[PDB]
DNA sequence: CGCGAATCGCG
DNA sequence: CGCGAATCGCG
């Protein structure tokens, strides 16, 4: 399996886990970062794994392109291929705003079609993914 | 730690 | 029992 340079990729930038979850989304050629999260207060890194996809593929849409995403969560590219994720964060005030972004991606998710192939980096024979934090 | 995938205990 | 609830492998 070969590297689609034409693509876009997405990571999370986490403070803990459970932490503060940003995350981001680069063109996996050039690096240009195509759209940003600013941190949300508390969320799990999978959570964030999931938002990141979501928002590439609503991006994606948008501007009609074809290009597939890549992300290195099975987990999260499971939650979205379900259209349920399935997180066990607790809901709670604290936890309020993370759990209102993915309630509203699912809810995307099940409102919509996408054509956007959804691809597993391999990091173990490529290396980092574009879109990491270090 | 949170996940998905892969031994227990109660009815 | 045997089925549904309650450690492994990893990132
Ligand atoms: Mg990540």
């Amino acid at each position: 399996e070969e590297i689609i340079w034409e693509s876009l990729s997405v990571d999370v930038g986490s403070q803990g886990n459970p932490g503060i979850v940003e995350y981001k989304g680069v063109d996996t050629k050039t690096g240009e970062v195509l759209f940003e999260r600013e941190p949300i207060p508390i969320g799990t890194n999978n959570m964030g794994e999931f938002l990141a996809i979501v928002h590439g593929l609503r991006y994606l849409k948008e501007r009609n392109s074809r290009k597939p995403i890549y992300s290195n969560s099975q987990t999260a590219i499971k939650w979205v291929k379900d259209k349920k994720a399935k997180s066990t964060l607790v809901r709670n005030e604290e936890t309020a705003l993370i759990w209102k972004l993915v309630d509203e991606a699912e809810e995307w998710l099940n409102t919509h079609t996408y054509e956007t192939p959804i691809l597993k980096w391999q990091t173990d024979k490529w290396g980092e993914i574009k879109a990491d934090y270090g």
